[PDB]
DNA sequence: GCTCCGATATTACAGTTGTAATTTT
DNA sequence: CAAAATTACAACTGTAATATCGGAG
């Protein structure tokens, strides 16, 4: 009935999900350990949080449950990314990429390259 | 240690007090109720939140208080999105600007606009 | 005086999130 | 010191309800 979302810090794990496409807790527990720093128990809990929520799902291999993703990236990361924008920006989208351009958050060749990505 | 956050309803309020500069919490729930349908018990709840996190201060006008802003717009929407799309895309910026080109479909107005906007 | 009102303050209560520890299997 | 499920628990959020203070009468 209801509908429900990815926490800040479950980003972690589905980035690490999507990247392995497939993967124990385990698994991901030793990769999100390499960037950020958190316990296990932690790691486990965000792990269980997706499952509830059905943003991830497992199958047994050999004991130990293996968890992939049941949202595509792309699709949840601009539903997500345009949610954003909206709350934040009166402006929408142009106006945030005004706000990164104004505080040189762009380097010369990286406006070239967004340049290129446009025109398309 | 303590650094407070804006939540996602109080944006709402935030963007308010940026337009009008200078706003009682009347002010604000008449603007507020104009888009979203919320009640001024909440909005006045938010507004008095915001206060308190230390994002919004205040000055009695004949015996009602107006509210105003305490951090910079531009700085506080950029910091805000840089956290945003970190948390988000392991890409960053550009990978951001990808996911919309190629999920959004906007006419060579809108393209053209960016490329206004990044061409500065 | 105290009386009623609108502005402001205090309080409520559950769902989400960060950050885990304890229990079961 | 397993892996997985259960429980913990305060802070932060959405979403208000209720209580009270300072003036217009
Ligand atoms: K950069």
């Amino acid at each position: 009935n209801k509908t429900y979302e990815i926490s800040s810090a479950e980003w972690e794990v589905m980035n690490i999900i999507w990247m392995k496409k497939y993967a124990s807790a385990n698994n991901i527990i030793e990769e999100i350990q390499m960037q950020k720093d958190w316990s296990p128990k932690t790691i486990r809990t965000l792990i269980t949080r997706l499952y509830k929520k059905g943003f991830i799902d497992r199958k047994k291999d050999n004991k130990i449950f293996q968890y992939y993703s049941l949202v595509e990236e792309s699709d949840i990361k601009y539903k997500t990314s345009k949610n954003f924008i909206n709350k934040v920006y009166k402006g929408g989208f142009n106006s945030l990429v005004l706000n990164f351009v104004e505080k040189e958050d762009l380097s010369q060749d990286e406006i070239e390259e967004l340049r290129n990505i446009l025109n398309k």
